[PDB]
């Protein structure tokens, strides 16, 4: 439905040089559904009118030559009547003896005396003046005019607006018409500095454009949003008023579901709380849906919609509705004589992200409210010191931020360093190790984080006291101390213990015999190196981690933008510029304008500090949790279940992030299992026997004993067994014999 | 109930309920045979509770 002067038809309301900024303006523009045919006079002449042409194609002309017409085909109104000498013109509603049929040859001022060169015109009779705009490019094909995105740049003009007739952008040099179908709404512009810019956007082509204008942006991200509430149409009033029961009509929001813009552009619509009987159709409990079907196959939730149903871009991919799916089912065989045992293990690496703090700001109440006016001050002083107490509270929270930062990152007394030799028993720790070769002293993963992660009206920002450099110094010192001394240095003086028996201690901490590590050293080292490599690749690939920090950053930016914007409103005042205010209109209604200003900033800056204060509460709880995790899972080993990663924790290293922290958890996971059989007790010499540790199992023809986390059969002796009671009371004992370890020494 | 605490961090492994209870009792610091020598009374107490 697009056939062009292209998305021109946005004329420029004034010369105000907005530059590289968003602004939507409501003005007089032209509606939808402009179609027309070609006829006889018993292929585009004068169009359905306004000032020029329509919305999509290409051309370049050198064509037009002649004229005898009126622009409205009347010439009583403003014709294209050229007695206009190109420096002085004549335009005649000026009443002269009109001929009802024009001709050709071989007071109505421009000097002031009686177009694909897309010079717009002026007959906008706001109190009677005349003028012209100007831009240029031509017509040699179906319709055209060119592309960009904004209005142009200002040099000289005298603007009042237009009334000519053929909707614009015009047609000239460098039967019935045809035009297309255009929706009129606001028009967003972005005036780049160099001025290579033409276009705009509308808001109600479809719910896509509705979201585009509602969010005041262009790159609509995948998700779900709600636009202006759809009042259920009250065609007529209610018959209840004077001169069996009646219930008022319902209403509800109109919701839009869409994938990413670059992904696709097809869009569906959701109606909230409405009944389709009372308004493709997909009747559901939630309401009416288009494009979705009851589909037998199911998935987990990807784009949540509500009410226990989730939708996704699915079969290619399209907006469909499916019932929730939790996961696969499973069951196990439990018997009085059944048991399972693992045989192999593996090493895993996980991450974790937490926020640490937020930026600090300040506001100068007196100048922000007064504009530095002596009259404003000597009127305003009658109220009180509320702004000063606000500044006091703001300063308190500002210092509390740095207090929290110091508390979390002040847990070390002495700094350390690593020996020049990096012989660490095959382990390659160079990945998380800082590199002096870089201009900074950060590890490559920290550097990757730093690259991946990327006002004057009394507003001030306070820099913090701690720098990235010595924060990195603290982190490096902590890592070096951890690797060099284990957990001993967290309780007293530094003691040196090597890595192999360090990990032997860690394994023994979770009930694992230490010889396993010595007998699997190369395998464990290779698994660890591969895990480190894969976590490098995973963090280099997935970009969805930084959402938590981006959220708070955008939140503070949005709050600042809102509070800055709210100043420019009038709140009923005739003007918003204080100088013109006190020059012309006094403070009977400038006292109410300063009253509404001070109360509107009471809500908006008490809420600046109030949502920033609830944010401080959240960030303080976060800092407390972060410090707890620091101390518990970095300076020692935690027996808590799933407090730090999933599995059995072994190691932990912290990493620094802007206003955040990064953790790596190294856990242990069993891999391979086998079936076995077990019994409670054995009765060899009429006397009960119990295992000192582990459990009794059988391969079918023999009996052994082994621990509970690794399979290693052993011969049953008295070293790992003890005697308690006879064999009658217990249930399930076996008539097996225990080998006596003293006899093969006695006989020798 | 089927797999104790085993499934909390890996693949579930079947294990008898009395053996799981014996593991718990050893966890608290009591020798396991006490459970075996009184399991009937313990079950009666548990049902009553």
């Amino acid at each position: 439905a697009y056939t062009n002067s292209f998305t021109r038809g946005v004329y420029y309301p004034d010369k105000v040089f907005r530059s590289s900024v968003l602004h939507s303006t409501q003005d007089l523009f032209l509606p939808f559904f402009s179609n027309v045919t070609w006829f006889h006079a018993i292929d585009n002449p004068v169009l359905p009118f306004n000032d020029g042409v329509y919305f999509a194609s290409t051309e370049k002309s050198n064509i037009i030559r002649g004229w005898i017409f009126g622009t409205t085909l009347d010439s009583k109104t403003q014709s294209l009547l050229i007695v206009n000498n190109a420096t002085n013109v004549v335009i005649k509603v000026c009443e002269f003896q009109f001929c009802n049929d024009p001709f050709l040859g071989v007071n109505c001022t421009f000097e002031y005396v009686s177009f694909k060169n897309l010079r717009e015109f002026v007959f906008k009779n706001i109190d009677g003046y005349f003028k012209i705009y100007s831009k240029h490019t031509p017509i040699n094909l179906v319709r055209d005019l060119p592309q960009g995105f904004s209005a142009l740049e200002p040099l000289v003009d005298l603007p009042i607006g237009i009334n000519i007739t053929r909707f614009q952008t015009l047609l000239a040099l460098h039967a019935a018409y045809y035009v297309g179908y255009l929706q009129p709404r606001t028009f967003l512009l972005k005036y780049n500095e160099n001025g290579t810019i033409t276009d705009a956007v509308d808001c109600a082509l479809d719910p896509l454009s509705e979201t585009k204008c509602t969010l005041k942006s262009f790159t609509v991200e995948k998700g779900i949003y709600q636009t202006s509430n759809f009042r259920v149409q009250p065609t007529e009033s209610i018959v209840r008023f004077p001169n069996l029961d009646i219930t008022p009509c319902s209403f509800g929001g109109v919701s839009v579901i869409t994938p990413g813009t670059n992904t696709s552009n097809q869009v569906a619509v959701l109606y909230q709380g409405v009944n389709c009987t009372e308004v493709n159709v997909f009747q559901t409990r939630a309401g009416c849906l288009i494009g979705a079907e009851h589909v037998n196959n199911s998935y987990e939730c990807d784009i949540p919609i509500g009410a226990g149903i989730c939708a996704s871009y699915q079969t290619s991919q399209s907006i469909i509705a499916y019932t929730m799916s939790l996961g696969a089912e499973n069951s196990v065989a439990y018997s009085n004589n059944s048991i399972a045992i693992p045989t192999n293990f593996t090493i895993s690496v996980t991450t974790e992200i937490l926020p640490v703090s937020m930026t600090k700001t300040s506001v100068d109440c007196t100048m922000y409210i007064c504009g530095d006016s002596t009259e404003c001050s000597n009127l305003l002083l009658q109220y009180g010191s509320f702004c000063t107490q606000l500044n006091r509270a703001l300063t308190g929270i500002a210092v509390e931020q740095d207090k929290n930062t110091q508390e979390v990152f002040a847990q070390v007394k002495q700094i350390y360093k690593t020996p020049p030799i990096k012989d660490f028993g095959g382990f390659n720790f160079s990945q998380i190790l800082p590199d002096p070769s870089k201009p900074s002293k950060r590890s490559p993963i920290e550097d990757l984080l730093f690259n991946k992660v990327t006002k004057f009206n009394g507003l001030t920002v306070l820099p913090p006291l701690l720098t990235d450099e010595m924060i990195a110094q603290y982190t490096s010192a902590l890592l070096a101390g951890t690797i060099t001394s284990g957990w001993t240095f967290g309780a007293g003086p530094a003691l040196q213990i090597p890595f192999p028996m360090q990990m032997a201690y860690r394994f023994n901490g979770i009930g694992v015999t230490q010889n396993v590590l010595y007998e699997n050293q190369k395998l464990i080292a290779n698994q660890f190196n591969s895990a480190i490599g894969k976590i490098q690749d995973s963090l280099s690939s997935t970009p969805s981690a930084l959402g938590k920090l981006q959220d708070v950053v955008n939140q503070n930016a949005q709050a600042l933008n809102t509070l800055v914007k709210q100043l420019s409103s009038n709140f009923g005042a005739i003007s918003s510029v204080l100088n013109d205010i006190l020059s012309r209109l006094d403070p009977p209604e400038a006292e109410v304008q300063i009253d509404r200003l001070i109360t509107g900033r009471l809500q908006s800056l008490q809420t600046y500090v109030t949502q920033q204060l609830i944010r401080a509460a959240e960030i303080r709880a976060s800092a407390n949790l972060a410090a707890t995790k620091m101390s518990e899972c970095v300076l020692g080993q935690s027996k808590r279940v799933d407090f730090c990663g999933k599995g059995y924790h072994l190691m932990s290293f912290p990493q620094s992030a802007p206003h955040g922290v990064v953790f790596l958890h190294v856990t242990y996971v069993p891999a391979q299992e086998k079936n076995f059989t077990t019994a409670p007790a054995i009765c060899h010499d009429g006397k009960a026997h119990f295992p000192r540790e582990g459990v009794f199992v059988s391969n079918g023809t023999h009996w052994f004993v082994t621990q509970r986390n690794f399979y290693e059969p052993q011969i049953i002796t008295t070293d790992n067994t003890f005697v308690s009671g006879n064999c009658d009371v217990v249930i399930g004992i076996v008539n097996n014999t225990v080998y006596d370890p003293l006899q093969p020494e006695l006989d020798s």
